[PDB]
């Protein structure tokens, strides 16, 4: 076990492939650490690197099936960067970009090409979104939310092609979590508003689903008192208060991946800096207590 | 603006010459910065660095006056090491000691004689004692109070000059926050336990008067639910949960100097990343709502 090498809070992100998982979480040296489920768990050890940040990176990853993944993190230099796997290894990507030295990052696909949109947290504080559509043009920026608050936690998800749906939520200037909604025809502020939250409150976004009846969309948010909750979103909607409530460290980050694989990772102190996950099944329970490399 | 160079959260140190105060708080980059109270608050920018840690580094400090500072962070190389003022300006102390990743600091001066005893964590989880008497013999191994919880806080106070009285609190591997007590004749647990705490939850102990009916001890500590607390012993004894309970950000550290100038010091929130002083004066009041360098 060398689970204690996991920060307290870590930056943690998820991802799957039906039922294969991984999730990445950050080393106290800034290290991005990948752990491996296959029909157990692996993973999590030193030689699991994919990438180094500095202390307290935040980590956002997205993929396309295990095709391609994208897992972005921010250097000692205060400059988000990109670990990429195109299924033979994983090399450092194109992706640079100055970030605040406390912004958080989203990313995710679009629809089932390779098509990326980054949001980070610039010097003056506004979400700034990053966009690749092919290489010829390589990034570029796209939308820029407006003022957040510093340090926000950004949540990014996205559903559907021609067009696609994307949704981010990060916290307002006045502390409420706020959600920027695209669906191809500009950029809106939406329905989802969490009054007054803690300053830097994290957040965790999934989705399944297209729009109409399937969509489902949840938001996992720290509470003033260590508790990760839920807000859920199905077909048609109405924001309501989902089942979902747990007990964290104080700063636990939480990451999400959607039904019918609907697992959410944190730290609730398991072997001190562990991460567990929560599996929906009918009903929350324990996915599994501590994640590799415990 | 510049208060956004603060860590959230950072560690904080606290020391005090009559109604001069300095405060020393960990800027998001490692930096150790002074804040100075002379009538009024000053500094936290960064010309008021005296060293640079790894980010997240705990500060320790401890004064005789202001004739003699010593100021203990943990670098990036996960070595314990120190900033000295002996009047004439601030240079490298001959402290450089190995240091688990997560560990804390507590530092005492031992009456108003250069004698200095460093608490850290060391790589196998135990609390170490480094002492300092004198030049001729330097820095030694001193006690060990066995196996604390990997990360624990570090809080450590003494009074009285011969013998010399020490107190030193740090979390036990089942999460109780315990005493190591020291009173001239060897070290002992202490009568303070406070069951099964958050893992890591923060510490910060003052100390005044004199072994007798004078004596004061305030422990402040982290609870479940992001408030901070304060466990109280006067004079002869009973420990007793004491008036102060504030709110802080998740993680908030807090340091403390004692009465007749007694400040509690922590992170709540405001201005995001700024420090809050609390003030004693027949009550618990706001002294300065935000530190520099805000
Ligand atoms: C062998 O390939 C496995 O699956 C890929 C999708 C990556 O997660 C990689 O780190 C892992 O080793
Ligand atoms: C081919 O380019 C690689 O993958 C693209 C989808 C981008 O993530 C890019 O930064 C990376 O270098
Ligand atoms: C049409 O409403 C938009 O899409 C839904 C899926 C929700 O994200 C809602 O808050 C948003 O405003
Ligand atoms: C049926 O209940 C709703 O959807 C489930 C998938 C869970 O997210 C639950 O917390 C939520 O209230
Ligand atoms: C049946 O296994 C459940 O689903 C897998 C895909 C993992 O989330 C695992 O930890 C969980 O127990
Ligand atoms: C004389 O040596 C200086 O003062 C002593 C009290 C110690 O703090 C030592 O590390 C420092 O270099
Ligand atoms: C006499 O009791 C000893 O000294 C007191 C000042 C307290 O620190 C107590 O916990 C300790 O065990
Ligand atoms: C009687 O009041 C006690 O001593 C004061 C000096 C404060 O520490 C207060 O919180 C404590 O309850
Ligand atoms: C006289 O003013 C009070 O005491 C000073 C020593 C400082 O604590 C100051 O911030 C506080 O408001």
């Amino acid at each position: 076990s060398g689970v204690l090498q996991i920060s307290f809070p870590a930056g943690i992100a998820a991802i799957r492939n039906n039922s294969s998982l991984r999730v990445y979480e950050a080393a106290l040296d800034g290290g991005v650490r990948e752990a491996q489920y296959e029909g157990r768990w692996a993973g999590g050890k030193p030689d699991n690197v994919i990438a180094t940040g500095k202390i307290g990176t935040p980590i956002a990853a997205t993929s396309v099936g295990f095709q391609y993944i994208r897992v972005y993190y921010v250097g000692a230099d205060n400059k988000a960067r990109e670990a990429c796997w195109d299924g033979k290894g994983w090399y450092t990507g194109a992706f640079v970009k100055d970030v605040a030295p406390y912004s958080s990052i989203g990313a995710v696909f679009l629809g089932k090409n390779i098509v990326v949109r980054v949001y980070t947290q610039n010097h003056d504080n506004t979400i700034q979104e990053w966009v690749w559509d092919s290489p010829s043009t390589g990034w570029t920026a796209g939308a820029n939310f407006g003022a957040a608050l510093p340090g926000t936690a950004i949540a990014a998800t996205s559903w559907g092609a021609g067009p696609y749906h994307i949704r981010v939520y990060f916290q307002d200037t006045n502390r409420n979590v706020i959600e920027s909604g695209w669906d191809g025809s500009g950029w809106y502020t939406g329905g989802l508003k969490i009054s007054n939250q803690s300053p830097r409150a994290s957040l965790g976004a999934t989705s399944w689903g297209e729009s109409g009846s399937s969509l489902g969309i949840r938001l996992y948010y720290a509470t003033q008192d260590n508790l990760i909750k839920e807000k859920a979103w199905d077909g048609g909607g109405g924001w309501y208060d989902g089942g979902f409530q747990q007990r964290s460290i104080p700063g636990s980050r939480v990451a999400a991946i959607p039904l019918p694989v609907l697992r959410v990772y944190l730290q609730n102190g398991t072997e001190v800096s562990g991460i567990t996950e929560y599996a929906w099944n009918s009903g929350w329970v324990v996915g599994q207590a501590v994640l590799p490399p415990a």
